[PDB]
C-alpha cells in the first residue's frame, strides 16, 4: 500500500537490498541441496552401499553450510545498510518537520511521546520491512525448491502435498485471525495499568497527605489481577496456535502417510526419497508458519510508517515567506490585540492596545487572569496569530521573518535549556561562530557568571558534559543574558526566578538588564516591588 | 544467586512449575518418539513393504502432535499462572516499599524511571525466569532422550557426537562473550543517541529563538550516523554468531560421516538408524544453541530482580514507631530537623527549638533560598528531614501523632494531581469514613465548588475518567479545600498560584480559606496580604 512513499526513499539504495534476496535465494538451495543429498545418502549410500562415494557428501555439506553462512552475512549486512539509511533519512526529515512544526505541535503531545515515536517507530519500520523481505524471499525460495525436489522425485506425492497446502495455509490464516482478534483491546487495559501506577507515583504527596495506602493498595491489587488475567488470555491464545497449526498440519503429513494406500501399493518410491519428502514438509512448515504472520505484522509495520508520514505530512510552520526584515530597533505596537491559544478560551488580551517605544522597556503587567507571558511567546510567533494586531514599525503580521525576529528578539526565562557542548559555544549559538571567545569572555564578565565558571571545569571554555546539571538556574539566566549581549537584539523578553540565588546574582542581573533595556527595548516579568 | 530470595516467593506455587516440567519432558518424549517411529518406516514400510505399521504410525504421529499440543497448553498455562502470580506479588510489595519510600528517593529518580522499573522489570523477570525454566527442562529432556535413541541404535556414532558437542558449546560460549561486550557498548551508544535527540527536542523554544536549526540538524545527523554504524556492527556480530555455530556443527556432521565410513567396514546400522542420527543431531542443534545463552540469560532476569530487591531492601520510611492514633491540635514545636535532600550547597533555614502559636495561621515570607514550600514539606514531615525528630508540644516526631499528623495537619497544594475515581470520593481519598455525600455538597458550598459539578456529568457524584483533564487547577485546589473541611484538620497548609483563575474564583477561595484560617491554624502559600 503506502510503499508508494517508501520505495522512493529507498530507491537509491535498491541495489544492495536486491543483493540480499539473491543470497537469500541460495539459502533455500542449501536447504534443498542439503536435503537433496539425503537421496544419495540413503538410497545410494546404503541402497547401493557406495561407501567410498560417502566421502564426497561431507565436503559438500560443509560448503553448503558455508554458503548458508556467507548468505546470512550479506543478508544481514545489506539489509542493515538499508535499514539504517532509511531510519537515517527518516529521522532527518523528522527533525526537520519537528523544527518546521510550530510549538503548537507540542500543545497536543509530550516530549516522551515524540522520543518514542522517532526512535522506536523509526527502528520498527526498517526492522519490519527487512524481516518482511527476508521471510518473503525464503518463502519464494524454500517453498518452490522443495516443490521441485518432490517433483523430480514424485509427481504423485507432490500433487498430494500441493492439494494439502491450501488447507494448512488457510488454517494458519484463520487461527492467526483468532489470535489478532483477541489482541484488540488489551493495549487499553495495559495502558490503564501503567497509568494507574503512574498517577499513584505522581501523587505520592497527596497520597501520604491522606494516607490512602490501603485504598490505593486495593486499587493496585485489582489492577494487578486484571494484568494477570489479560496476560493469561494473551499467552494462552497465542500459544494454542502451534498446536492447532501442527495438529491439522499433522493430518497433512498423515495424508502424505496415506500415500500408503495409493502409490505405495504401486511401489511409489524409495525410502530416502520419502525421508526427503517429510523433511521438506517440515521445512515448509517453517516458512509456512511465516507467510501469514509476515503479511500481518509487516502491514503493522507499514501502518506505523504511515503514522510517521502523517507526522511528517502534518503542516509545518505556516509561512508564506515572512519576507525580509533588516535588524532594527523600532517600537512594538498592540493594535486591538486578541488571542486564544486553543479555541477553549476567550481572547487572552481582551482587545488591548499598547505602545512600547524604542529602548523604553516594559515590565510584567500586574493583573488578574492575564497570561501575557505566553503571549510573549506569541510575540515570538511560536503559535499562530489568532486575532488582533501586533505591529513592528508600520509592518503587519507576517512581514516578519522568523529568523530575523529570533535574531532581533531575545528571551530570558526562569526556565532555561542547556545543551551538551561547551557552555561558551552554547551561548554562541548564533551560528556558533563570528563571536570570539574573547568577546564571549567579556560577555561573561558582563554576564557576571564567570564566578561559577571558576567552579566549573575546562576553564573559560567549560565543556558541560551532560550539561553539568549542577549549574544553577540563575547561572543559566546570566548565560542567556550574555547570549543577548552577543546578539545585540533590539528586542528582549525577561523573567525573574527565585529558586536559589544570591544578592550578588540578582543585583548583577539587575544591572545587566538595565544595560540591556538601553538601545534595546525589553519585555520583563518580575516579582520585585517597584519594578 | 538471589533465587535464594525468589524461590520462597514462588514456593506457594511449586506445583505449577512441577507440572510444567512434566509436560515439557512429555514434549521431548513426543519429539524423540516421532524421530524414532521414523525408523520403522524404513525398517518395514520400505524394507519389508509393510502396510500395517504404515497405517499404525500415522495415527501415532497424530496422537504425538496432539501431545505436543496439550503439553504446550499446560506449559504456557501454568508457567503463566506463576509468571502472573510472581509479577503480582512483586509489584505489590514494590508498591508497599514504594509507599514507604522517602520523597527524596523518588526525586533521586524520575517517575518514568519507576514506571519502567515496575512494569518492565517485573514482566521481564517473569519472562526471563519462565523461558529459562522452559528451556533448561525441555533442552535437558530432549538431549537425553535423543542420546538414548542414538544409544539403542549406535553406541559408536553416539560416542562420537558426544565427544563433539562440547566443542560446539565452547564456540557458543565465545560468541556469547562477544555478545556481552558488543551489548554493553550498544546500550551505551543507544543511551547516547536517545539523550541527544531528546535534549535537542525539549529545547525547541530556545532552538527557535537562536534559530540555529542547521546546527541541530548537524548534531542530529552525526548521532544518526553513529547509530547507523553501531546497529550495523551490532546486527553484524549477532548474525555472524549463527554461521560459525552451524559451521562447526557441520564439521561435527562431517566427523559423523567419517564415522559412517569407518564402520563402513562392519556396516551394522540401517538407513533408518542413519536418518535418525542426523535428524536427532539437528534437533540437538536447536536446544544446544538455546541452553547456552539460556544459562547466560539467568543473570538478565535475576539482575533486574536484584535491582528490584535493592528497591525493596532500600531504606523504607524509617520511623522508630510513630503510632499515636488519637487526634487533637496542641501546637507545633520543631526540634532542629536539617535540610539537604540533595546534599549539594550547604544546610540553611530557620533553626528554632521554639514553638508555634495556636489559632494563628501561617503565610509566606520572602528570603533568599527560603525554600518555604519544601520547608513546609518538612513542617509536614512527609519529606525526610535529614536529622533528628520533632518534639511537638514536648512530643517527638512520633510521640506527637505522626500518621495522624496527616489528619491533624492538612496539606493543600496548588497542583492537585487527583486520581481516576469519582470526584465525590476524590474528596474522600482518605478511605471514605462515612463522609456523607451531603457533607460533600455542603463543603463544595463552603468551598464554592458546586458550580464545577455542573461542568461534570454523573449528577452530584461526578466521576472523572482519566481525571477529567477538563478540570482546571483552581477548582481542584477548591476540592482539596473542601476535603480539608471534611477532615476537620485543626492544622493545615494551603497553596496559591497564578497559572489561570478568575477574580470571583480567587475571591470565594480566599473566603473559604479565611473560614479555614478561622479557628484552624494553617500555612498559606500566597501572593496577597490577607494575612
Amino acid at each position: 500500500q503506502t510503499f508508494r512513499r517508501l520505495w522512493p526513499t529507498i530507491a537509491p539504495f535498491k541495489a544492495g537490498l536486491i543483493v540480499a534476496g539473491v543470497a537469500l535465494i541460495l539459502n533455500a538451495a542449501s536447504d534443498t541441496f542439503m536435503l537433496s543429498l539425503l537421496k544419495p545418502l540413503l538410497d545410494d549410500g546404503f541402497g547401493k552401499t557406495d561407501r567410498s562415494v560417502l566421502v564426497w557428501m561431507p565436503l559438500v555439506v560443509i560448503g553448503l553450510m558455508i554458503l548458508r553462512g556467507i548468505t546470512s552475512y550479506v543478508s544481514s549486512y545489506c539489509i542493515s545498510w538499508v535499514s539504517g539509511k532509511v531510519v537515517m533519512t527518516m529521522r532527518r526529515r523528522l527533525f526537520g518537520h519537528m523544527m518546521g512544526m510550530p510549538v503548537s505541535f507540542f500543545d497536543k503531545q509530550s516530549t516522551g511521546t515524540l522520543l518514542s515515536r522517532i526512535t522506536y517507530d523509526s527502528e520498527q519500520v526498517a526492522s519490519s520491512s527487512s524481516g518482511a523481505l527476508i521471510t518473503v524471499v525464503r518463502e519464494g525460495a524454500s517453498i518452490i525448491g522443495l516443490f521441485i525436489m518432490m517433483f523430480y522425485y514424485s509427481w504423485q506425492l507432490s500433487i498430494i502435498l500441493i492439494v494439502l497446502a491450501p488447507i494448512v495455509s488457510i488454517a494458519i490464516r484463520v487461527v492467526s485471525k483468532r489470535f489478532r482478534n483477541i489482541s484488540k483491546n488489551m493495549q487499553n487495559t495495559m495502558g490503564q495499568v501503567t497509568t494507574s501506577a503512574e498517577q499513584m507515583l505522581k501523587g505520592h504527596k497527596e497520597v501520604l497527605i491522606f494516607g490512602g495506602q490501603e485504598v490505593e493498595t486495593k486499587r493496585f491489587d485489582k489492577v494487578s489481577n486484571r494484568m494477570r488475567l489479560q496476560g493469561m488470555k494473551m499467552v494462552s491464545a497465542s500459544s494454542i496456535s502451534d498446536p492447532i497449526i501442527q495438529l491439522i498440519a499433522s493430518l497433512a503429513l498423515a495424508f502424505v502417510l496415506y500415500a500408503a494406500s495409493f502409490p505405495s501399493v504401486m511401489d511409489s518410491l524409495t525410502a530416502g526419497t520419502i525421508t526427503v519428502v517429510f523433511s521438506s514438509m517440515i521445512a515448509l512448515m517453517r516458512p509456512l508458519k511465516s507467510l501469514t504472520n509476515v503479511n500481518a505484522q509487516f502491514q503493522r509495520g507499514m501502518a506505523a510508517c504511515q503514522t510517521l508520514f502523517t507526522i511528517l505530512d502534518s503542516e509545518q510552520e505556516k509561512d508564506e515567506g515572512k519576507r525580509v526584515i533588516e535588524r532594527a530597533t523600532g517600537d512594538v505596537e498592540f493594535r486591538n490585540v486578541t488571542f486564544t491559544y486553543p479555541g477553549r478560551d476567550v481572547p487572552a488580551l481582551r482587545n488591548i492596545n499598547l505602545k512600547i517605544p524604542a529602548g523604553k522597556t516594559v515590565a510584567l503587567v500586574g493583573r488578574s487572569g492575564s497570561g501575557k507571558s505566553t503571549i510573549a511567546s506569541l510575540i515570538t510567533r511560536f503559535y499562530d496569530i489568532d486575532e488582533g494586531e501586533i505591529l513592528m514599525d508600520g509592518h503587519d503580521l507576517r512581514e516578519y521573518t522568523l529568523a530575523s525576529l529570533r535574531n532581533q528578539v531575545a528571551l530570558v526565562s526562569q526556565n532555561v535549556h542547556l545543551f551538551n557542548d561547551t557552555v561558551a559555544n552554547n551561548i554562541a549559538y548564533a551560528r556558533t561562530e563570528q563571536y570570539s571567545r574573547e568577546q564571549i569572555e567579556e560577555a561573561a564578565r558582563m554576564a557576571y557568571a564567570m564566578d561559577f565558571i571558576n567552579k566549573m571545569d575546562n576553564g573559560l571554555d567549560t565543556v558541560i558534559g551532560e550539561n553539568g546539571v549542577l549549574l544553577s538556574g540563575g547561572q543559566r539566566q546570566r548565560i542567556a543574558i550574555a547570549r543577548a549581549l552577543l546578539r545585540d537584539s533590539p528586542i528582549l523578553i525577561l523573567d525573574e526566578a527565585t529558586s536559589a540565588l544570591d544578592t550578588e546574582s540578582e543585583r548583577a542581573i539587575q544591572a545587566a538588564l538595565d544595560e540591556l533595556q538601553k538601545n534595546r527595548t525589553s519585555l520583563v516579568i518580575a516579582h520585585r516591588l517597584s519594578t
